C-alpha cells in the first residue's frame, strides 16, 4: 500500500446505528466514505447530509454502474475496506458474490486483491424501533438474514462484526497491524 | 401478581454498558433496583452513586447473606426479574445454580416460582477499553464465557439477550404481555 | 476417629424443613452444628435463634473466610458430616467442588479425608409456600437443581437423601455402622 | 506492557506448599502479591504474616467486592498472572468462570486480555498431613478436583502446573520469553 | 361436573404419613373419603377411627365387590380422585389395571372418564420405623415398587406425587384450575 | 514375613529429589538401602556418601551380576520394596521386565512373590536444573518416559507415585496395613 493509504469506509442505506458508525469513522486517522445510492437517501434523515459529511470526509457517491471509484484500490490507496452499517441487503449481496453497488463492488474487489474487509452486520438480533413515546415496533431477523451473516462471516480476508464494540475492536486490531 | 407489581431490576458489578442499562431502567413504568455488593462499588465510578439512583429508584443493597429482599417475590410484588448488565461472574453463577448474591438469589428464586427473567449478558463479543486517546485494551470473551451464556440461555423462563437493542425488545415484549 | 467423635451437622440458609431437620439433629447422641452465614440469618426466622440452639448444641458460626473450624476434622473429632437442610445454592457449590462457606468447606474436606457425608437436598420436587390462608406460591425445581442433585449424588463417600424419612434412614445406618 | 511490568502473584487460602511457593515468588525479579480473604487468614499460620510479606512484596488484600486492584491489568502493569498455591476452591471457580475473589478476578481478567496465567493446582495427588509424630491423615483428591484440574488446564493463555518443579519451569519459560 | 362437585379422596391401608394425609384432606373445601378394606383396619391404629373421620367427612367403606359408590362419578359428583396415602399394593394394582377394591375402582373409573387423579406413592425412598427409643427397622423400596411407581406415573390424567409437599402442590394446582 | 521384617528401599542414580527421598527413608521404623551401581556414584555428589548412609542404614551395594542380596526376600526379611528416586532408566527396565541391576532385580523378584512395591517415578513433569544464579536448563519428559510410567503403573502389586507427597501417602498406607 501507499505510505499514506487510507480506510475505505462504505456506508449503506441503514438507519440502524448509523450515527454511531459515522462517529467511529470520525475517530480514524484517515478515512474516505463510499456511499450506496440508498445511503445517500438515508444519511440526511439521521443527521448526516452530504454537506456535513464533506466537512469531515472525502465522500464518493454511487454514481456509476461500474463502480469507478473502486479503481483506487488498484493503486494501493486503501489498506482496508469497512462496511458499516451494512444493510441486510448488502450483507446478502456480499454473501452471494453480487457486486452492483459501490459498497458491494468495493468489498468484492478488496477480496480479490486480498485487502482486509470489516463488515458490521446489523441484523443479528431483535431490536425495537419507536414512533411515539408509548408505541414501537419490534424487528426480528429472519432465517435468511442469520444464514447470510453466517455465510459472509466465512469469507476470506473478512471480519464480520455484530456490534459497535466488536467493530471498534476490529478497527483497533487493524490499526495495530498497520502500526497506526 | 399484585395489581401494582414491578420490575425487579438487578445490577451487577459491570462497567460495561452500565450507564445505558440504567437509562433503559429509567424508562420503565415501575422498577426497583437490586444491587450486588460489587455493583455498589462499581456504580459510583460510572456516574450512578446510590444517592443519584435513589432519586429515581427504590434501591436494595446486598447486605444480607440470605438475600432477604427476595422474600418480596413471594408476595407477588415483582412480575419480572432483569439482570442488566450481568457480569461474566453472575452469568456463571446463574448457569450453575449458584445463588450467593442478591442478584443471583433474585434470579434463582424467580425461576423456581416461574417468574420470567431477562438477562443481559455482556461477554459475548470482543470489545475495546480505552485509557488514553491513543492507547486501549482489547477484551475477548473466553470459551468459558461463551459456554456459560449458551448454558444460561437454555434455562426455563429465561430470555438471555446479548445487546442493548435486544434487551429493549425483551422488555417491550414483557410490557406488551402485561398490557403495560 | 477419637472415641468420643461426633456428628458434624451443617445447616444452610434453608427454611425448608428446617425445624424438622433440627429436630432430627436433637435426637443424635453427640452432634455439633456448623452454620453458613445465610443459616445464621434464616434460623431465627423459624424458631431456632442461636441462643436456643446453644441450649442443645455447640454451634460454630461461619466467621472465617478459610473455614477454620474444619481443622477439627484433622483431629478425628467428627466421624460424619451432614448438611441438612441443604439449599440449592449449597448443593450447587458442593457439586462443582466450590468451598467458600463453612458448610461447603466441611463437606469438601470430609470428602478429601474419606469421611462419610450425608446431604439432604431439598429441591427435588414441587412444593407450596403459603402467605395467607387462601393464597400460596408453588415452587418447582429447575433443570439445574435436578441436574446438580444428580451430580452430587455420585460423589465419593456421599449419601444424597431427598426426604426427612431417607435422612433418618441414612443417619440410622451410620449409627449402626459406628455401633452407636 | 509497561517497561517495568511485574508478575501478579495471587495467593489463596492453601497451606499446601505455601512456604515453598512464597520462596519461589521471592526469587522473581519483580512481583506483587494479591491475596484472597482466606489467604490472609491462612498465611500467618505458616510463617507468612502480612508484616513479613510486606518486607519483600507489595501486597494487595482482598478488601473490595469488585476486585478493584485488577484495574492495574488495564494499565499494562502486570505481564503475567500466577496463582500459587491454588486451593481446590479457587481451581473450581476458575474452571467455571466464577470470579468473586481477588485471585479469581485477576485470573479471569487476565484471560479476557490475553495475559498469560500460570496456575499451581495442589489437589492432583494423595498427600499426608501430620498432627503428632506417629499420627497423620491421608488426603485424596476427589473426582471433582481431578475433573476441575482437567477443565482449567484447557483454558486459553493458561499453564496449569501440578508441582513446584513444574511451576519453576513455567516461570522460567515466562522469564525467557520476556527476556528477563 | 356438578356446581358443588367434590374431591374423591381414597385412603388405603398405609400407616405411612397417614395422619399428615388426612390433615391435608381436612384443609380441602369439599372432600369425601373412600376407604379400602385394609384402610378401615389401619386407620383406627393411627388416630383416625371411623367415628372421628365422620365428624369431618362423608366416609364410604369398601363393602361391595363391585365398588358401588363409584357410580357417583357418572353423575359429575367428583371433579378429582386422590389416593393418599397409597400402599405399594394399591400402586401395583393401579399400574396393571386391576380394580378390585374401592380405591382402585375409583381410580380406574376416573381414568376411563378423563377425571384427573392424584396418587401419593409412599414407597419411593428408604425410611425408618421405630419400636423402642433405641431400636428401629429400616425399610427400602424394592425394584418392583420403584418400577410400579414409574409405570403408574405415565398414566393418562394422573399426577403421581412422592411427598407431602408435592401432594400439596398438585392439590393446589387442581384448586387453581377449578377456580376454588 | 518375619516379625521384624523391614522395608527394602532401593536407590537409583537419580539426583532428582534424592536428598528428600533419603530423608523420608530415615523416618521409617526399619529400612535397609539397596543401591544400583549408578546410585553409588551419584549419592556422594548430593550429600549422601556411603559412610554417611551407613550411620543410619544397612546398605547393600550392587556388586554382583545376579543380584545376590535379593535372596533375602525368600526369607521373609522384607515386607515391601521401594524404589525412590527411580531414574527414567530404572522405570523403563521395570516396565519391560528387565532385571540386571540390584534395584530392578529387587523389584522383579518382589513382584513374583507378591510383595508390594512402591515406585517413585521422577520423570512425569517438566523441571528446572540450575547451574548459575541466572542460568538454568529446563528438562521435559519425553513420550517414552510418560508411556513407561503408564506401563509400570499397571503392574501387579505396584503403587507408582509421582511426588514426594504421594510417596509419603503410599508409605503411610503400607505402615497402617502392617500395623506399624
Ligand atoms: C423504510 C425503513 C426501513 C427500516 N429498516 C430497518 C431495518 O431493516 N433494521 C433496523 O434495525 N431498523 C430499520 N429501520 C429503522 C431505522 O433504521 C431507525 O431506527 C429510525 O428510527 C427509523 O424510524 P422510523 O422507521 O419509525 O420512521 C427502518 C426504517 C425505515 C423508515
Ligand atoms: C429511512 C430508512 C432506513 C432504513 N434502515 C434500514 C436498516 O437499518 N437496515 C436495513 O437492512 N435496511 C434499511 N432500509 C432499507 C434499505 O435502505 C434498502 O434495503 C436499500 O435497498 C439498501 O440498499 P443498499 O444496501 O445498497 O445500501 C432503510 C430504508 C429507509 C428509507
Ligand atoms: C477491574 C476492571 C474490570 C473490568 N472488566 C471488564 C469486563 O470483564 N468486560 C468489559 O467489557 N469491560 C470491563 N472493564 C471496563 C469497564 O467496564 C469500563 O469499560 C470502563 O471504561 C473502565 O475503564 P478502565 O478499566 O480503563 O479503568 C473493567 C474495568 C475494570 C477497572
Ligand atoms: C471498575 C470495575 C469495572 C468492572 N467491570 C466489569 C465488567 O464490565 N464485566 C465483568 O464481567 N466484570 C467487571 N468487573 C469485575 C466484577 O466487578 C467482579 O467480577 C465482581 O466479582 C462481580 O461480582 P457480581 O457479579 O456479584 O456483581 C469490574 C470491576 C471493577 C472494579
Ligand atoms: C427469600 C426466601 C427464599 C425462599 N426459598 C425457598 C426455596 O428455594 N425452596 C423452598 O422449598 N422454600 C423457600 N422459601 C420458603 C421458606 O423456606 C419457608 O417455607 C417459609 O414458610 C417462608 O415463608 P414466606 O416466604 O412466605 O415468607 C423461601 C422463603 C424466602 C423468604
Ligand atoms: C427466609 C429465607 C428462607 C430461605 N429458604 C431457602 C430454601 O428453603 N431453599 C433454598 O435453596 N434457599 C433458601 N433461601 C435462600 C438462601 O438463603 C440463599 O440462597 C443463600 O445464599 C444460601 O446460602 P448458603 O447455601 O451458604 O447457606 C432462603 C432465604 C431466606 C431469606
Ligand atoms: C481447615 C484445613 C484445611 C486443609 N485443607 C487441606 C487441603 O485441601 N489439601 C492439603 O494438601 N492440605 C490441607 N490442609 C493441611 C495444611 O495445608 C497443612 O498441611 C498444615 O500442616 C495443616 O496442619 P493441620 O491440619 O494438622 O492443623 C488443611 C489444613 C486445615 C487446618
Ligand atoms: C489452616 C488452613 C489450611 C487450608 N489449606 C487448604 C489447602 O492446602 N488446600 C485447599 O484446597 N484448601 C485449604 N483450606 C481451605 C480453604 O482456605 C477454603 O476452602 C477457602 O474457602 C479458600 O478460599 P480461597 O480459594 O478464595 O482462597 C485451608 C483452610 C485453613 C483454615
Ligand atoms: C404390618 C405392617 C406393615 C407396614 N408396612 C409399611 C410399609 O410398607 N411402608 C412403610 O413406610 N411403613 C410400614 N409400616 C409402618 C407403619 O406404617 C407406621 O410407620 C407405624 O409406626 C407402625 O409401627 P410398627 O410397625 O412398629 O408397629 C408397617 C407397619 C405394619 C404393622
Ligand atoms: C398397621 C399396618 C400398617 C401398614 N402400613 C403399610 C404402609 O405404610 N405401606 C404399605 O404399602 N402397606 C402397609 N400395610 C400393609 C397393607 O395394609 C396391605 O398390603 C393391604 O393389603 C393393603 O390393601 P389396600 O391397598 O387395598 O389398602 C400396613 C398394614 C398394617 C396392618
Ligand atoms: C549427568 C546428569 C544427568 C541428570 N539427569 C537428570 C534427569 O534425567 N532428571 C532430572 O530431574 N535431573 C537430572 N539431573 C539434575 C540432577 O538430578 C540435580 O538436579 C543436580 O542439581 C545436578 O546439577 P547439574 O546437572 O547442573 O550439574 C542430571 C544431572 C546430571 C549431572
Ligand atoms: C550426577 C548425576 C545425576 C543424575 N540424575 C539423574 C536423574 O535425576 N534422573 C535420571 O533418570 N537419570 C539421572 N542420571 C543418569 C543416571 O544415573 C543413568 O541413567 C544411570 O544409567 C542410571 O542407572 P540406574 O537406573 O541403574 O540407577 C544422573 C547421572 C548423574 C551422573
Amino acid at each position: 500500500f501507499k505510505p499514506d493509504a487510507r480506510f475505505a469506509w462504505c456506508v449503506t442505506g441503514s438507519g440502524h446505528l448509523l450515527d454511531e458508525s459515522i462517529a467511529l469513522a470520525l475517530e480514524l486517522p484517515r478515512a474516505d466514505l463510499f456511499l450506496s445510492a440508498a445511503a445517500e437517501e438515508v444519511l440526511p434523515l439521521y443527521g448526516w447530509a452530504l454537506p456535513r459529511l464533506r466537512k469531515h470526509f472525502r465522500v464518493f457517491r454511487d454514481n456509476s454502474a461500474s463502480g469507478v471509484p473502486v479503481g483506487m484500490l488498484y493503486h494501493g490507496m486503501y489498506h482496508t475496506v469497512v462496511i458499516a452499517p451494512a444493510t441486510s441487503n448488502t450483507v446478502a449481496k456480499c454473501a452471494f458474490g453480487i457486486s452492483d453497488t459501490l459498497p458491494t463492488n468495493m468489498y468484492a474487489q478488496a477480496g480479490k486483491q486480498c485487502i482486509p474487509g470489516i463488515v458490521f452486520a446489523c441484523d443479528t438480533e431483535p431490536t425495537v424501533v419507536t414512533q411515539s413515546p408509548n408505541e414501537w415496533v419490534e424487528l426480528r431477523p429472519r432465517a435468511i438474514e442469520l444464514d447470510n451473516v453466517e455465510r459472509l462471516s466465512r469469507f476470506e480476508y473478512t471480519t464480520l462484526v455484530r456490534s459497535l464494540d466488536e467493530l471498534k475492536a476490529a478497527l483497533g486490531e487493524r490499526l495495530s497491524t498497520l502500526d497506526l
